[PDB]
Protein backbone atom coordinates (compact mmCIF):
# COMPACT_ATOMS: atom_id res chain seq x y z
CA UNK A 1 0.00 0.00 0.00
CA UNK A 2 0.85 3.60 -0.16
CA UNK A 3 3.61 4.56 2.48
CA UNK A 4 6.66 4.44 3.77
CA UNK A 5 7.33 2.46 7.10
CA UNK A 6 7.52 6.13 8.51
CA UNK A 7 4.11 7.71 7.36
CA UNK A 8 1.60 5.79 5.70
CA UNK A 9 -1.62 7.19 4.14
CA UNK A 10 -4.49 5.63 6.56
CA UNK A 11 -7.69 7.28 4.42
CA UNK A 12 -7.89 10.18 2.07
CA UNK A 13 -11.62 11.10 0.43
CA UNK A 14 -12.54 14.69 -1.25
CA UNK A 15 -16.37 14.42 -0.95
CA UNK A 16 -19.55 16.46 -0.83
CA UNK A 17 -22.51 16.17 1.49
CA UNK A 18 -25.02 17.28 -0.03
CA UNK A 19 -27.27 19.69 1.55
CA UNK A 20 -30.09 17.25 2.37
CA UNK A 21 -27.42 15.09 4.64
CA UNK A 22 -27.99 17.51 7.59
CA UNK A 23 -31.86 15.43 7.61
CA UNK A 24 -30.57 12.02 5.88
CA UNK A 25 -26.55 11.48 5.49
CA UNK A 26 -24.76 10.41 2.67
CA UNK A 27 -21.78 11.45 1.14
CA UNK A 28 -20.04 12.10 -2.91
CA UNK A 29 -16.77 10.81 -2.46
CA UNK A 30 -14.89 11.90 -6.01
CA UNK A 31 -11.56 10.27 -5.29
CA UNK A 32 -10.81 7.87 -1.86
CA UNK A 33 -8.22 5.96 -0.21
CA UNK A 34 -8.62 3.59 2.73
CA UNK A 35 -6.01 1.53 4.29
CA UNK A 36 -7.28 1.03 8.01
CA UNK A 37 2.84 -6.53 -3.53
CA UNK A 38 2.59 -2.69 -5.80
CA UNK A 39 3.32 -2.46 -9.27
CA UNK A 40 6.13 0.39 -10.21
CA UNK A 41 6.09 2.80 -13.21
CA UNK A 42 9.37 4.83 -14.24
CA UNK A 43 9.78 8.25 -13.17
CA UNK A 44 10.66 9.66 -15.93
CA UNK A 45 8.09 7.96 -18.09
CA UNK A 46 5.82 11.15 -15.86
CA UNK A 47 8.47 13.89 -15.62
CA UNK A 48 7.16 15.59 -18.72
CA UNK A 49 3.33 15.52 -16.50
CA UNK A 50 5.23 18.05 -13.89
CA UNK A 51 7.36 21.03 -12.96
CA UNK A 52 11.11 20.67 -14.00
CA UNK A 53 11.71 22.98 -11.48
CA UNK A 54 12.64 23.21 -8.11
CA UNK A 55 9.92 20.87 -6.37
CA UNK A 56 9.93 19.30 -9.27
CA UNK A 57 10.13 15.25 -9.58
CA UNK A 58 13.31 14.41 -11.03
CA UNK A 59 14.71 17.13 -8.35
CA UNK A 60 13.23 15.10 -5.41
CA UNK A 61 13.46 11.85 -6.55
CA UNK A 62 17.33 12.46 -6.80
CA UNK A 63 17.16 14.00 -2.97
CA UNK A 64 15.62 10.33 -2.39
CA UNK A 65 14.54 8.23 -0.26
CA UNK A 66 13.21 6.38 -3.66
CA UNK A 67 11.19 3.73 -1.69
CA UNK A 68 9.04 7.01 -0.71
CA UNK A 69 8.10 8.08 -4.42
CA UNK A 70 4.57 7.02 -5.58
CA UNK A 71 2.00 7.10 -8.24
CA UNK A 72 -1.98 7.36 -7.67
CA UNK A 73 -3.70 7.08 -10.63
CA UNK A 74 -7.63 8.68 -9.58
CA UNK A 75 -10.67 7.34 -11.48
CA UNK A 76 -13.24 10.35 -10.14
CA UNK A 77 -16.92 9.66 -9.75
CA UNK A 78 -18.58 12.68 -10.87
CA UNK A 79 -21.42 11.11 -10.83
CA UNK A 80 -23.80 13.58 -8.13
CA UNK A 81 -25.57 25.42 -0.25
CA UNK A 82 -23.73 22.00 -0.40
CA UNK A 83 -20.66 21.07 1.91
CA UNK A 84 -17.38 20.12 -0.37
CA UNK A 85 -14.78 18.85 1.37
CA UNK A 86 -11.40 17.00 2.02
CA UNK A 87 -9.82 14.74 4.61
CA UNK A 88 -6.92 13.01 4.80
CA UNK A 89 -4.86 10.60 7.92
CA UNK A 90 -1.64 9.24 7.79
CA UNK A 91 -0.10 7.24 10.56
CA UNK A 92 3.66 6.81 12.61
CA UNK A 93 5.31 5.42 14.90
CA UNK A 94 7.74 8.62 15.10
CA UNK A 95 6.63 11.10 17.03
CA UNK A 96 7.47 14.07 14.12
CA UNK A 97 5.66 17.46 12.62
CA UNK A 98 5.04 16.91 9.14
CA UNK A 99 4.66 19.67 6.20
CA UNK A 100 2.55 18.78 3.45
CA UNK A 101 3.09 21.03 -0.08
CA UNK A 102 0.50 19.77 -1.99
CA UNK A 103 1.40 21.41 -5.50
CA UNK A 104 -0.90 21.41 -8.83
CA UNK A 105 0.84 21.13 -11.93
CA UNK A 106 -1.37 21.96 -14.96
CA UNK A 107 0.22 21.56 -18.44
CA UNK A 108 3.14 20.56 -16.36
CA UNK A 109 3.75 24.47 -14.98
CA UNK A 110 2.75 24.59 -11.19
CA UNK A 111 -0.51 26.89 -10.98
CA UNK A 112 -0.97 26.80 -7.23
CA UNK A 113 0.51 25.26 -3.82
CA UNK A 114 -0.70 24.55 -0.15
CA UNK A 115 1.73 24.16 2.27
CA UNK A 116 0.39 22.76 5.65
CA UNK A 117 2.03 21.72 9.29
CA UNK A 118 1.07 19.09 11.41
CA UNK A 119 1.83 17.48 14.51
CA UNK A 120 1.57 14.10 15.55
CA UNK A 121 -1.33 12.77 18.07
CA UNK A 122 -0.92 9.86 19.81
CA UNK A 123 -3.71 6.96 19.80
CA UNK A 124 -3.19 2.95 20.23
CA UNK A 125 0.08 2.92 20.09
CA UNK A 126 0.41 5.02 17.01
CA UNK A 127 0.83 9.11 16.15
CA UNK A 128 -1.56 9.88 13.73
CA UNK A 129 -1.90 13.12 11.87
CA UNK A 130 -5.38 14.57 11.04
CA UNK A 131 -6.37 16.93 8.33
CA UNK A 132 -10.05 16.34 8.61
CA UNK A 133 -13.28 17.74 7.06
CA UNK A 134 -11.10 20.28 5.53
CA UNK A 135 -13.23 22.58 3.12
CA UNK A 136 -12.85 22.32 -0.33
CA UNK A 137 -11.06 25.46 -2.66
CA UNK A 138 -13.19 27.16 -4.61
CA UNK A 139 -10.83 25.88 -7.64
CA UNK A 140 -11.66 22.64 -7.04
CA UNK A 141 -15.27 23.41 -6.87
CA UNK A 142 -15.89 25.40 -9.56
CA UNK A 143 -13.44 23.21 -11.70
CA UNK A 144 -16.15 20.10 -11.01
CA UNK A 145 -19.15 21.55 -11.70
CA UNK A 146 -17.70 22.58 -15.29
CA UNK A 147 -16.19 19.20 -15.83
CA UNK A 148 -19.76 17.35 -14.48
CA UNK A 149 -21.15 19.43 -17.15
CA UNK A 150 -19.38 18.61 -20.10
CA UNK A 151 -20.83 15.84 -22.23
CA UNK A 152 -18.94 13.00 -22.79
CA UNK A 153 -16.40 10.76 -20.50
CA UNK A 154 -13.52 11.39 -22.80
CA UNK A 155 -13.27 14.68 -22.75
CA UNK A 156 -13.46 14.81 -18.98
CA UNK A 157 -10.53 12.89 -19.17
CA UNK A 158 -8.76 14.88 -22.20
CA UNK A 159 -9.17 17.87 -19.72
CA UNK A 160 -7.92 16.17 -16.80
CA UNK A 161 -4.99 13.97 -18.66
CA UNK A 162 -3.20 18.36 -18.43
CA UNK A 163 -3.69 18.19 -14.61
CA UNK A 164 -1.63 16.73 -11.92
CA UNK A 165 -0.99 16.88 -8.07
CA UNK A 166 2.36 15.99 -6.72
CA UNK A 167 2.34 15.52 -2.71
CA UNK A 168 5.05 15.36 -0.63
CA UNK A 169 5.38 15.52 3.39
CA UNK A 170 8.80 16.27 5.05
CA UNK A 171 9.87 16.35 8.59
CA UNK A 172 10.03 20.21 9.46
CA UNK A 173 11.91 19.68 12.11
CA UNK A 174 14.38 17.32 10.18
CA UNK A 175 13.13 19.00 6.61
CA UNK A 176 13.67 15.16 5.51
CA UNK A 177 11.27 13.74 2.63
CA UNK A 178 8.90 10.95 4.13
CA UNK A 179 6.25 10.57 1.00
CA UNK A 180 6.13 11.63 -2.48
CA UNK A 181 3.39 11.58 -4.42
CA UNK A 182 2.30 12.08 -8.03
CA UNK A 183 -1.51 11.67 -8.85
CA UNK A 184 -2.95 11.64 -12.19
CA UNK A 185 -6.79 12.08 -12.62
CA UNK A 186 -9.42 10.12 -15.12
CA UNK A 187 -13.22 9.51 -14.60
CA UNK A 188 -15.03 6.89 -13.86
CA UNK A 189 -17.93 5.45 -15.20
CA UNK A 190 -21.55 6.44 -13.55
CA UNK A 191 -21.81 2.64 -12.45
CA UNK A 192 -18.41 2.20 -11.13
CA UNK A 193 -17.56 4.17 -8.20
CA UNK A 194 -14.38 6.01 -7.43
CA UNK A 195 -11.61 4.22 -8.02
CA UNK A 196 -7.32 4.18 -7.57
CA UNK A 197 -4.39 2.78 -8.75
CA UNK A 198 -1.19 3.03 -6.51
CA UNK A 199 1.97 2.49 -7.79
CA UNK A 200 5.99 2.59 -6.85
CA UNK A 201 8.13 5.11 -8.84
CA UNK A 202 11.01 3.18 -9.63
CA UNK A 203 13.97 3.60 -11.54
C1 LIG B 1 -8.27 22.80 -1.33
N1 LIG B 1 -9.05 22.99 -0.35
N2 LIG B 1 -7.62 21.61 -1.31
C2 LIG B 1 -7.02 21.21 -0.06
C3 LIG B 1 -5.64 21.02 -0.66
C4 LIG B 1 -4.69 20.40 0.35
C5 LIG B 1 -4.88 18.91 0.56
C6 LIG B 1 -5.40 18.14 -0.65
C7 LIG B 1 -5.28 18.85 -2.00
N3 LIG B 1 -5.85 17.99 -3.04
C8 LIG B 1 -5.33 16.80 -3.45
C9 LIG B 1 -4.05 16.36 -3.12
C10 LIG B 1 -3.60 15.13 -3.60
C11 LIG B 1 -4.38 14.32 -4.42
C12 LIG B 1 -5.66 14.71 -4.79
C13 LIG B 1 -6.16 15.93 -4.34
C14 LIG B 1 -7.56 16.35 -4.74
F1 LIG B 1 -8.08 15.43 -5.55
F2 LIG B 1 -7.52 17.52 -5.35
F3 LIG B 1 -8.29 16.49 -3.65
C15 LIG B 1 -5.83 20.30 -2.00
C16 LIG B 1 -7.31 20.61 -2.35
Amino acid sequence: GLGTARLQLVEFSAFVEPPDAVDSYQRHLFVHISQHPLESVDVRQIYDKFPEKKGGLRELYDRGPPHAFFLVKFWADLNWGGFYGVSSQYESLEHMTLTCSSKVCSFGKQVVEKVETERAQLEDGRFVYRLLRSPMCEYLVNFLHKLRQLPERYMMNSVLENFTILQVVTNRDTQELLLCTAYVFEVSTSERGAQHHIYRLVR
